[PDB]
């Protein structure tokens, strides 16, 4: 049995966001739409329930924890149910938790010598962890085969390598280096079920469309419904092509790659707030249930159970 | 009229702590407690209800900012109520949710030079978010005199110097400067009215007794009951004194002090998860309230009306 436990389901913003008041957001706190608030997209990992592994590290970590009772197991004065966390990436949005964790270092931190670098100079967190008892032990995700974490023995990551993106304070942003951006395959090796895990997804290819349908649960990106979605609710200019998202909707969207997959259980997350398929009686979303394609929620809870 | 919104009241940590098991914090989750939760330490300031200034960014802004409606103007598309932030030091607490308003940049950021260099270089804000839309403006607080912020023309501030305690990841940890760390008075200049705000207090003298004889409502240091309060949960070995701040309790502690201020309204503020004051039950929580003295909660609202 593999948990996969959904920390938070939004892109970066969250849901609402802060500054935002497109049809969504201004809908939300107005009452006038149904729909569900969502932190910063992570997601936690465990064999047994009782160990796990934090993917990304959000800035919404502190009420992420809170909300999943596993992560306090009270076994002493000081806990945590945290046995090591694995980055995908140096994005502001998917690493700043760490800062909020420094009071229970050392941690072991999985990641590329990519994001290393850049985690060790334009934002750099590992050396001011590092004043705080150890701070954060760095473990080196290479570019090629596997890694198992020992708190968790029985999950073999694979990481897959995504398209390139440093992010905007970085060093080599205008750089990009293999490293930059992973995906993740996580198999449980006692039952052989595999998560394909890619959050942030820009492109498919023959590769990687052979990589998923290996897996049993895919959990993939569901930024936005339309490539300009941002500049339709007024928001923004940026295009999913220019943030590395594949829309839902559309010729090559993700909603015409996942009709391929049948078999497989089918999960989007980080959704952006502009996204009406976190309209709960939008037909984008009842479009989503209509193929079988499900919207990650805060709290969600994934058992992958075997393989098929 | 002055507005004075808390957005947080507890220390770092907020409560209940991530990684914490304490009397009070595991009495919380277990429902055995009657105590609310906090986040990390953090007000807004108003002259008008409309234009605020966010006195420390802290970790849990995301929640805070949603939790008072006032920070969301949905004047347009994109909006917010912060006109401004001041920064009275470099730690991590009081400065990390400035990366979570990226998406809002420009805006007007009031700190020491001491901070600035702290955040430019141990833990570099200003450099990373140079990145998105003109970053942070930094504007000097001087260490002598007082400033006025535009967007709210009738608040008056007047920082006053506390003992320098650069943060752990700084350059200058073992060598401390003036402005490493401040407190401020707040004046509204339409009716003379005045806050004394110094969340982090580790010593009085007869020049700051002076200075809070002059205030209206003072809203100070409620980290610690005991300066030894850490050990004796079984938390934690630094000491009050180690942590620049004067417990409640005690000959010299800031009950006694406070004892000298009858006509002044009185708040304690950035209150540790360990605090039994946290517990509503608790004798000491009674003993503050027959000393005519407030314990701060997030969303505890503030008016300043009038000088007495
Ligand atoms: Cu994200
Ligand atoms: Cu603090
Ligand atoms: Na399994
Ligand atoms: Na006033
Ligand atoms: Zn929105
Ligand atoms: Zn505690």
């Amino acid at each position: 049995m593999m948990y996969i436990q959904v920390l938070g389901s939004a892109a970066g913003g969250g849901f609402p966001q802060w500054n935002c008041n497109c049809v969504n957001c201004k809908g939300y706190r107005d009452g006038t739409l149904k729909a569900t608030a969502r932190t910063q997209s992570s997601i936690a990992l465990s064999d047994d329930g009782v160990h796990w592994i934090l993917c990304n590290a959000s800035p919404d970590i502190r009420a992420q924890l809170q909300a999943f009772a596993p992560m306090q197991p009270a076994r002493a004065l000081r806990d945590t149910g945290i046995n090591a966390i694995v980055l995908l990436d140096s994005q502001i949005d998917h690493t700043t938790g760490l800062l909020s964790l420094r009071e229970g270092c050392p941690h072991q931190v999985w990641c590329t010598d990519m994001v290393h670098q850049d985690l060790t100079t334009g934002f750099p967190l590992f050396n001011m962890l590092s004043h705080w008892n150890g701070g954060l032990q760095w473990n080196r995700i290479e570019l090629e085969g596997s890694f198992v974490i020992d708190a968790c023995p029985n999950l073999k990551f694979t990481p897959f390598p995504l398209r390139s993106a440093a992010p905007p304070y970085s060093p080599h942003r205008f750089d990009p280096h293999p490293g930059d951006n992973l995906g993740l395959m996580v198999e449980d090796t006692r039952t052989g079920g595999k998560l394909f895990y890619a959050p942030g997804l820009g492109q498919v290819d023959e590769k990687l469309l052979a990589m998923m349908h290996g897996a049993d649960c895919l959990l993939v990106d569901g930024t936005l419904w339309e490539d300009d979605e941002m500049q339709r609710r007024g928001v923004g200019t940026r295009t999913g092509r220019e943030m590395g998202h594949l829309a839902q909707n559309g010729p090559g969207g993700t909603l015409e790659v996942l009709d391929g997959f049948p078999r497989q259980r089918k999960v989007l997350i980080h959704i952006n707030n502009t996204n009406p398929i976190l309209d709960e009686n939008s037909p984008e979303r009842a479009e989503v249930l209509r193929r079988g394609v499900e919207v990650a929620f805060d709290g969600m809870s994934i058992e992958l159970l075997e393989h098929h």
